[PDB]
């Protein structure tokens, strides 16, 4: 997949990008002189454990366009925006590996943190790695960068090798925490990113960042091993803590440069536990809109109190056996048989674990539309409609422009498996069919 | 209801008729002076037996059309005909009480017997009442009949009292069999019916049968009350029997005319027992059938052998274990998905207790058209028109015209019960499916 | 009159209705197992009171249709549906009488409550018939239900005696209240239902309405006799008041089951009171919205206040002098011509008595739409669709999708009584356009 | 080159694909963890041997799409049968290899065989990889299979290197049938298929596909390696045989898994016998086909014999002298004028050699549609249908549609060389005209 950022000479500038998934969108930006294919591990670990993942090669590299041009990090920050731009991304999690640590740095501190939940920081430049008299604390002199510069142009192909080296702390390493033809997989990688672009990355480097550290607005997390040779963690990984002492600190003990290769357990780990606390949180938001919806159609009493402690207890997570609640509900005085079906599906959408049981007759009564063809056909119709959909307002907006009977048979469909859409848009459909039955 | 029979002056002739259940259907011809009514111990029996049951007031009688013509076998034939012909029906049961029994004989031997699978006879005028030198046995001579007729039209309302202390034995029966409240209605009933019918009806009594005998070429049933005063059992039911040696015969020890009423739990047992004899020989063609589009999708091997063994011991009645027989087709591994959700889908249908089973997923997985859209929206054009089918071959028809998607998802829609057909159209659907795929 | 339902077979159903009178209607809901006919002696004092009268006989029942099939609240819902929206009844009163109460309960409860201004539960079935150890109210077990299905089959005719004399406590009542004519009629009417119906009706009695109850919001009235046998007040009409305590509730003394024969006195004056008193109650809440939305155009000030206080004044029923009214407003300074005119066209409209006025120069120039033929043809429209509304707010929501100029001219034209339109409506139409004009 | 088979997210999939040569299409789908590519020493040897190639990289590998969803049989069976469909392939054989054998019975099974001539399974997994307690045949354990998952999350990159070797028996095949630098690509090759894709692929290997099998209607081939330990042959390779016995079998002596490669002359030998026997086989019974239609429009006599053994001996092959044969048809007194140039058609179609010879004057007029303009304007509308079927009978179904003039005008058109269609739909063309005159 491409996403065109800019135009060079005759051939536009294109980022080959992959997006995967669903759930709460993770975007990853690599490190140097690597690919979005480098964060194999943390993606694997994400999609299982449930999240949008999208990956995407930094002009000059894997298989984006290589031109001779933008290599800073305003456009790297502009090429990202792009991205998010292009995918209507909203609640995104930015995590960058090394050089795209700069990346979420310079795109938080211009651009905002509106479609932006969460950021983290793995092996980070920040703030600032040139060694200057107003800053004591950067790495090395500029003569140094000027060095690499200058190894990079006499050989690419030896120094993707020599930046190994340092990069996974072989030495250390081979053999152990990785086989050596992964290893020479990164080589090949390095080796087909496009020449101007890696002699010129090094020059982006020692950018200062200091500026855009008191920019971020949003949960942070900074990850750095202890073993780091290429970013030494006191110069960076110290000091940058110290510039946003809110961000949790997380050392990877020993753990070189390449911490998510060589070290993807620790880094997946770390990361996750991260994620989780921005991901639960927006979570809940996501259950308590649904609840009031539900709420508003069942008559007040302590019944509605009942279901309310159901509703609130399966969404805080803990496991119920949905066999008793079921039959509890089916069993309920009060309830309305069209209310019961609602509830019914609700509770099999939400509920940890449905433990294989089979669907119920009181709710496939309930939600077949009175088996009336045309309720069938707008339902049909609906649903093609959802299937487009990935939110919760977008999917509920579109549901209210059809009729109850349209609605509930539509519900039926989705709950009898002759169609499936994703869980935020079931959960519109269910809202705007209680929304339109609380308005009778 | 009404059905239009003919014309009198300005005035139109209708016949009311009702038409319950569904099923094989079953015509109720009632005696005199009575009407369709009068049938409902019989009707009550044969709707739990699932029949579909039809009756009608013959002109002059209840709340039919009460004209001055057509009091003779001829017309009343004729008016029965136009029902039949009216509702189309086939495989019919032709049952008469008392008058009634002229016409089920008239008609067969007239009309002959292509909509007509049995007929019987309950307190049956046949042979021929009339006392001749020709024939001995008729039961009176003419001068008795001309004797009615002038009591008839000297006092209706006396009359019919004195019918009901001939009809039900009241002296035997009154405050046992049924109460006097029971009684009163059918003398209301009796009052409502045409004076012109009433004095013209005893006419057509003594109208000469015995050729229509020979004609009777469909299983018959002849039902008698051995203590009938209104038609005393040797003249009629002793000579009948002979004329018709074949049928049945059945004896009610000491029934009077009004057996259905006073005795209707010995007719509703004598009846239904002839009935099953031909409901059960036409209700396995229709297993058969099915069975050979059912067959013809799977591959020839010991396992079709052991899937026509389960098509055939069902259809026969041995109720079997579906929750064993479906977790065996789930678990063979010679059927496709879609030939076990057709299986599936089958032996629910035809198994003659579902236990209180939940839906299988095999199933509902096998039978959801591929989640498809159009596939969905055919299927529901599909139910539609089947809802309006009554046949086999109907509903098989129409399917057909639908493509393998469309009918897979109608399936579904049915097994699931977000609609519902008729057994028979829903087995004409699963058939056009199998004879599409197997097509294939 | 008949109204079909649907389809039975080869025949579709019809239910026999009656239509009475003019004014409010008010739909009366029969009894097991009488008809429409049996409320007599309240469709008389309603005819006098100056009440539209409807009914009609359930399915089963009377002179409707006798299905096989249906008999179930959610089709007796339906069934009433269908008479409602045949006859495009709005502001109705529906009173139903034993079996009749499930219907109301149903009928609000699935189908809101837009066509209906009030509910009256006379000798009602709710909450629920059932006994069941979840409630204490329910009257019987199920095994007694049953056994009343049981006697049905055994005799309809013999059943009707002994349940005519619980219905109408014979021993107490007879010879006295109820004649024993009255009483054949009765015995008469119900022998005349379907045999099928009989039997099924029973089984509708113990279905629960209490989930339904909350669902109203239009006023109600319950009334029971404590001397009824056939649904105990304690055990009923003790639990449905507390489930409903808004509503209006009368006890009758030592009234049976069937109270109204009986004491038709007590049941029209509580029917006539209740009617009267939700009429007005109506009324007023009418008056008072009218009020606002013609202040609404009035410049703050004494004119206004007069405004205030001489509407109020009227409304409230001061018979006022409409011609010292509308010279008063002629001749008021700060009153708009416009003003004048919908102030003039209002006092017309709600003064008790016009004395042979005449229509004012000043509103028939006021609300002449500038004599613009686009306006005229517009106002022309708007005034078909209004002779379409009876509803206060469905003519206020059509009167608003048309232009100031159009409204002005249609009200003109009703007015000059170029056209009429009901006095809600013309509310609705006057309303509309202040809301436009207090728009701009 | 890609062909598009659906959408991940913000991005399509897109499946590379290579179409190569002409003549008839022989589709090859590769095996884990390889591409299209991968069959360089089979494609070779087909387009000497004049066969059209397509090769295409399944989603996950080479160069097709990496999403994160649909690697099933179902999904690869859906993607192939899109390609078949976008290039509208007819008359194809179908070559799996390893894994694409799995594709092979699937598309088969599934889509039916209307655009395919022949199959071949070389290395195939059926016809079950898994061992249960219900099979003997099955290889492995499901945990073996869990752990080869578990192998590639703990290295995608060090796997491929034990893999290959089991892949190819580097230990008796290094340096002899295949060379270091062979492997190396491979290794490359596969390091370049998506990481998700490489841990998900072994979860197919165990797909049940015994159902399947009984589905082909279409030669078919199977060749496997003795030597093979990624798929032992007896296990599958004798197991699949005995399910299929009708298609042919080839053991290839000590081949391992990686034959093709490193046995490529024993592949292509018996792949181009297997091809190039197939395609004689539907020629001869093509042949067959077209002599009874031919034969259906002659007068049985001594000229339909000799109709009847020239073709035959012009079907068989014997070069016969056009100009001869010609010549006899021309002078021919028993062969109609509309024969003559229907047969003078045929063989100048079906001769060897037409030896530069004419167009026949009588063909030419007896083919000219009597120069009628609607003839000729609906032969130059069936014309262009033609160009579009490669299927005799596609051909001569649309063929049949039009009338007798029309009909033969087509076969003018094509006589002439004003038009051009395949050869076998050119039979079609003259076989539904021989239909039409026949039938007349």
């Amino acid at each position: 997949p491409f996403i065109t950022v800019g135009q060079e000479n005759s051939t536009s500038i294109d980022l080959y990008y992959e997006d995967h998934g669903t759930g709460t969108p993770v975007v990853l930006i690599h490190g140097f002189p690597l690919s979005g294919h480098s964060w194999e591990r943390q993606s694997a670990a994400l999609l299982d454990a449930g999240y949008r993942v999208i990956t995407y090669d930094r002009r000059g590299f894997g298989q984006s366009s290589q031109p001779t041009t933008g290599y800073d990090y305003d456009t790297f920050a502009a090429d990202l925006n792009t991205v998010l731009e292009t995918l209507d991304l909203q609640d995104a999690v930015l995590v960058g590996f090394s050089m795209g640590t700069g990346e979420v740095a310079r795109y938080v501190s211009s651009y905002g943190t509106a479609r932006i939940a969460a950021v983290a920081f793995l092996a980070s430049l920040e703030p600032f790695l040139l060694k200057t008299d107003d800053n004591p604390d950067g790495a090395a002199p500029q003569e140094f960068f000027d060095g690499i510069v200058a190894a990079v142009k006499a050989d690419r192909y030896a120094f993707y090798t020599g930046f190994f080296n340092d990069f996974y702390n072989l030495d250390e390493n081979l053999g152990t925490r990785i086989s050596e033809e992964a290893v020479r997989n990164s080589w090949n990688t390095a080796a087909s990113g496009g020449f101007f672009a890696a002699a010129a990355a090094p020059t982006t480097w020692y950018t200062d960042f200091r500026a855009d550290i008191p920019r971020i607005d949003v949960p942070a997390l900074i990850l750095h091993g202890t073993g780091d040779r290429t970013l030494p963690i006191e110069n960076t990984a110290r000091v940058f803590h110290k510039a946003l002492p809110s961000a949790e600190y997380v050392e990877v003990e020993g753990a070189p440069h390449g911490l998510l290769w060589t070290h993807a357990e620790e880094v997946n780990t770390a990361l996750l536990a991260f994620l989780a606390k921005a991901q639960e949180a927006q979570k809940q938001k996501l259950l308590t809109e649904v609840e009031t919806y539900v709420l508003s159609i069942i008559p007040s009493g302590p019944l509605k109190a009942e279901i309310a402690q159901r509703l609130e207890d399966v969404f805080a997570g803990k496991n119920t056996d949905l066999e008793v609640l079921m039959e509890w509900l089916k069993t309920r005085p009060i309830l309305s048989p069209l209310t019961k079906g609602i509830l019914g599906f609700v509770f099999t959408l939400t509920v940890p674990s449905e433990r294989g049981l089979q669907r119920r007759r009181f709710v496939q009564n309930a939600l077949n539309g009175n088996g009336d063809p045309n309720n069938m056909d707008k339902a049909v119709k609906l649903y093609r409609k959802l299937k487009r959909e990935i939110t919760f307002h977008g999917a509920k907006e579109i549901s209210l422009s059809y009729s109850a009977g349209a609605l509930a048979s539509c519900m039926g469909l989705i709950y009898n498996r002759m169609g499936a859409v994703t869980t935020e848009v079931a959960f519109g459909l269910v809202c705007a069919t209680c929304e339109q039955i609380a308005d009778s």
